[PDB]
């Protein structure tokens, strides 16, 4: 990537296409499957975008921070969608499933929100007790997974029910993003400590990721094999952990 300015969201296709909110920027930037080729989203109006979100048809949706909404954009085209979120006050994270169901962190009203594919009227899930949340992240069951950042604290709860799960991670600040992959492994951006940390589904004690020299580090998101992408907000920059490496590299 180049001319980023205070990256946050990061998104990944089953592709292996990046997207990352150029928050600074009030863009969204992409960056084709196994290239260097850069691209802009034609997003209009954006005022410091958080989160960012893809399916598998390449269609991206934002949070619209400033603004108190999220818009949509298909691939290839030049007409964006505000959808029928109501009563958001600085949404944060966003989340995205296979069949175009939009989760959003309302991280003003300490909730997290609901779009069924299909539907327009949002739920507001049964999480209780989040205070400033950022990133949410969604499996393929609908299970979510919410960063109660201001509980320096990482919330799951399965679709339907009323039962929140504190994960069990250590030493949490301010954290951030959140992502899972097929395996049930929990990814966390340990915003405060400039650090990603990891859970493994049947595990309690986390694995550090050996990431090293990031600043105040935001979104984060992971591929089926394990790989994990990072905005390294405080250095302009997207570093990138493979499967099984202590060397991370730079998109």
């Amino acid at each position: 990537f180049t001319g980023l300015n205070t990256p946050s969201g990061v998104a990944v296709d089953s592709a292996g296409t990046v997207w990352v909110t150029d928050h600074g920027n009030n863009r969204v930037v992409k960056l084709a499957a196994g290239s260097n080729t850069q691209t802009v989203l034609p997003f209009t109006g954006l005022n410091t975008p958080s989160g960012v979100a893809v399916d598998s048809a390449g269609t991206v949706w934002v949070t619209d921070h400033g603004n108190n909404r999220v818009v949509k954009l298909a691939a290839g085209s030049n007409t964006q969608t505000v959808l029928p979120f109501t009563g958001l006050n600085t949404p944060s994270g966003v989340a995205v499933d296979s069949a175009g169901t939009v989760w959003v962190t309302d991280h003003g009203n300490n909730r997290v929100v609901k779009l069924a594919a299909g539907s327009n009227t949002q739920t507001v899930l049964p999480f209780t007790g989040l205070n400033t949340p950022s990133g949410v992240a969604v499996d393929s069951a609908g299970t979510v997974w919410v960063t109660d950042h201001g509980n320096n604290r990482v919330v799951k709860l399965a679709a339907g029910s009323n039962t929140q799960t504190v994960l069990p991670f250590t030493g949490l600040n301010t954290p951030s993003g959140v992502a899972v992959d097929s395996a049930g492994t929990v990814w966390v951006t340990d915003h405060g400590n400039n650090r990603v940390v990891k859970l493994a589904a049947g595990s309690n004690t986390q694995t550090v990721l050996p990431f090293t020299g990031l600043n105040t580090p935001s979104g984060v998101a992971v591929d089926s094999a394990g790989t994990v992408w990072v905005t390294d907000h405080g250095n302009n920059r997207v570093v990138k952990l493979a499967a099984g490496s202590n060397t991370q590299t730079v998109l």
